[PDB]
């Protein structure tokens, strides 16, 4: 008995250290029934099923093979758990408990101010739209018209295109209603009544409309958002055989060009 383990020397598997006589003469350091030259975790007791290595989360695999000891995971993904199933793993998953592109971390594309479009998609991300505007806001029909009853009161000097100072506060308000939908375009029209000569009154138009385009540009409008358009007489709402009629056809008009 050379290490004086109680083992002969010609029965001891491992002569040089004192062991044990269930393993031949080895030692078994952790006590777990698995000598040290078979046990790849000599110092910490584990089942023979992981070769005396312990399953810590009880995965099926033992904690030195595993890339998340703690949490329960799939062997795919080493012992580390993809909980929404997204193909990434909880830790490196933004979002752990929904599925999303890998694009996106593990999240899915957020939708902020709800109206369908993605973020991503959404030219207004903050600001409810339809998608035929990618998602940007448009005045629809009764604020359309409201838009426009604005744009009567929009006062001129009698055969000329100056802007009214009178008038200045409603073009004000012009501007925020515009100002609140950044991304559209508009047309500023000019329209008269039949009386008179025409070829005067498109001229006139014009240069009424061009004027109301330059108040909204002074106001903080982009320019290339804006057209100016004459009509004269070319559009009546109104019958021209009356003056409550002709008084409704002098007007201006700011339509959304869709
Ligand atoms: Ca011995
Ligand atoms: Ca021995
Ligand atoms: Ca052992
Ligand atoms: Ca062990
Ligand atoms: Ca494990
Ligand atoms: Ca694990
Ligand atoms: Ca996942
Ligand atoms: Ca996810
Ligand atoms: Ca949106
Ligand atoms: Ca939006
Ligand atoms: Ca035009």
């Amino acid at each position: 008995d050379t290490d004086k383990d109680g083992i002969p020397d010609n029965k001891d598997a491992c002569p040089e250290v004192p062991g044990l006589k269930e393993f031949n003469g080895c030692p078994d350091t952790d006590g777990d029934g698995i000598p040290d030259k078979d046990d790849a975790c000599p110092q910490v007791k584990g089942p023979k099923e992981f070769n005396g290595c312990p399953d810590t989360d009880g995965d099926g695999i033992p904690d030195k093979d595993d890339a998340c000891p703690e949490v329960a995971g799939p062997k795919e993904f080493n012992g580390c758990p993809d909980t929404d199933g997204d193909g990434i793993p909880d830790k490196d998953d933004k979002c752990p408990d929904v599925a999303g592109p890998a694009e996106n971390g593990g999240c899915p594309w957020p939708d902020t101010d709800g109206d369908g479009v993605l973020d991503k998609d959404d030219l207004c991300p903050e600001v409810a739209g339809p998608a035929s505007n990618k998602g940007c806001p448009e005045p629809d029909e009764k604020e359309q018209k409201q838009l426009n009853q604005y744009a009567k009161t929009i006062l001129f000097d009698t055969g000329k295109a100056t802007i009214k100072f009178q008038s200045a506060e409603v073009l004000n308000q012009i501007i925020n209603v515009l100002k609140k939908y950044p991304n559209s375009r508009f047309r500023i029209e000019g329209h008269t009544d039949s009386t008179g000569k025409k070829a005067k009154n498109m001229i006139l138009s014009q240069n009424r409309a061009d004027a109301v385009k330059v108040y909204l540009i002074q106001g903080g409008i982009d320019a290339g958002r804006l057209e100016s358009q004459g009509f004269g007489p070319e559009k009546p709402i109104a019958s021209n055989k009356n003056k409550k009629g002709r008084e409704l056809n002098r007007r201006v008009e700011i339509n959304l060009i869709k």
